[PDB]
Formats: C-alpha cells, sequence, structure tokens
C-alpha cells in the first residue's frame, strides 16, 4: 500500500535508522521519491539534510547525457534542481500528449518546476504570460517579467539576460517603451558582469544545455550597442544605468567569494 509504504520509511527516520531509511530511499523511482517528500514532513525534512544530498545528487547524475552534464551551483540546492528538473520534463510530456502549447497539464507541471526555481519553468512561464499580455490580456505582462526576475535570483547570467530579453518583449508592445529598454540595458550589464563568475559558468551551462551563451540567445557589445540606440536611452541616464550594474553585480559576487 502506498500508505503503508510511506509509514515504513517514515517509522525508520524516527526510530534513528537513518542508513536504512536511506537504503530504501536510494532504491525507489524518482517519481515514487519526490511524491514521497510531498506526502510526508518526516520525509522531505531528512532528505533535505546534508547528509542526503547524495541521494539527490545520484538522480541528477542519472539525467546527465553523452554531451551534457547538469552542473550544480548555489543558491539552490541539488534537490531543487533535480525536483525542478523533473516537473519541467513532465510539463514536456503533457505537451506533446495535448498536442497544445501550455495545456492545464503542462502549466501544472511548469509551476511546481517553477516552485523549486527550475530556470527552464521561470523560461517558459514568462513566454506564457508574455503571449496571453501579446493578445491582449493587460495584467499579464507582470507575470511575465515576474517569473524573469525570479531567474535572476537564482541563475546569474542565464537568468539577468532572460529579463533582459523579457523587457526587449515588452518595449515591443509598449507605447512609452524607453523605461523598458533602460531596464533591459541594466539587466544585460548585469549579465555581462557575472558572466565570469564559476557559479554563473555552470548556469550558462545547465540553461543552454552546454550549447554556449551565443547559441542559445550575437555579441556583449552589439547586444548593448543595439538596446541602447533602439530604445533613445540618453547619455545623461547611461551613467546611472551602468552605476546601477555594476553596484548590483558587486554585491552578488561578493556574498559568492
Amino acid at each position: 500500500s502506498e500508505l503503508k509504504k510511506i509509514n515504513i520509511i517514515e517509522n525508520l527516520i524516527k526510530e534513528n535508522n537513518f542508513a536504512r531509511a536511506k537504503m530504501l530511499l536510494n532504491n525507489l523511482d524518482l517519481t515514487t521519491l519526490i511524491k514521497y517528500t510531498e506526502l510526508s514532513k518526516t520525509i522531505t525534512d531528512f532528505c533535505e539534510e546534508a547528509e542526503q544530498a547524495d541521494i539527490w545528487r545520484t538522480h541528477l547524475q542519472n539525467f546527465n547525457e553523452e554531451h551534457f552534464s547538469f552542473e550544480e551551483y548555489p543558491p539552490l540546492t541539488v534537490s531543487q534542481l533535480v525536483k525542478g528538473i523533473y516537473f519541467y520534463g513532465q510539463a514536456a510530456e503533457c505537451r506533446e500528449e495535448e498536442g497544445k502549447p501550455f495545456g492545464d497539464n503542462e502549466l501544472e507541471f511548469l509551476k511546481k518546476s517553477a516552485y523549486q526555481h527550475c530556470f527552464y519553468a521561470y523560461n517558459s512561464l514568462s513566454t506564457w504570460a508574455y503571449e496571453k499580455y501579446k493578445m491582449g490580456l493587460n495584467d499579464y505582462s507582470l507575470l511575465t517579467l515576474h517569473y524573469a526576475q525570479k531567474a535572476c535570483q537564482y541563475h546569474w547570467t542565464p537568468g539577468y539576460l532572460l529579463f533582459y530579453k523579457t523587457c526587449l518583449n515588452l518595449a515591443i508592445l509598449s507605447n512609452a517603451p524607453s523605461l523598458s529598454y533602460q531596464e533591459a540595458l541594466e539587466a544585460l550589464l548585469i549579465a555581462r558582469k557575472l558572466s565570469e563568475h564559476q557559479y554563473s559558468i555552470s548556469a550558462i551551462n545547465n540553461a543552454y544545455f552546454g550549447k554556449g551563451l551565443i547559441h542559445g540567445n550575437e555579441s556583449w557589445d552589439k547586444a548593448i550597442s543595439e538596446t541602447i540606440a533602439k530604445g533613445k536611452i540618453p547619455s545623461t541616464l547611461l551613467n546611472k544605468i551602468y552605476d546601477k550594474a555594476s553596484e548590483k553585480a558587486k554585491g552578488i559576487l561578493d556574498e559568492f567569494t
């Protein structure tokens, strides 16, 4: 029984048979393991401790292919990374079955994936909200930028590149696009100032599946120059934006030293 099988691992953790509970947890498929952490406070708390991180790394290493391997980087934990990848994979299968993009099932898995702060989910959800906004639903632009902003909290350069691209797409549909282009420039500059950090290099690996920053979104100076030209950003505001980007990027690089 499902209720009986959960109580078996729950009691092992309560009886302090940690090696025995960890032994049974490793035999589970990822679907059942994740489902147990959702149905049991005892299981999920045990699976979030430091010595249980190898349970998730085994599943993370199963996702690795021949010419691509996922990499870990803070602030996200290894369980958030594995659950986010799994729920996003379930969303991709839901789209294959329904036949249309962003069905109810796919959106449900995308939000569970975004709850684990998966970059793929934030990227796909921002596209979903942008198309909603583009077809006339005005307040969905709020969700579009929110999902891109959350990607900045956890995914370093690819996150800020998503926020930068989201601001460009919102500027296209805006009648006063100056503020959108100014916000796009700041996020674009921050993405460059973070592109050298080790954790951001791993984020670029995961976000674009090892295909690099060029085969995912042309050149740094080319993109910066076109944002300033398209946005008609005056020279007075440039120094303010460059200073804000350097200040916010410095606080990020100092926290991860």
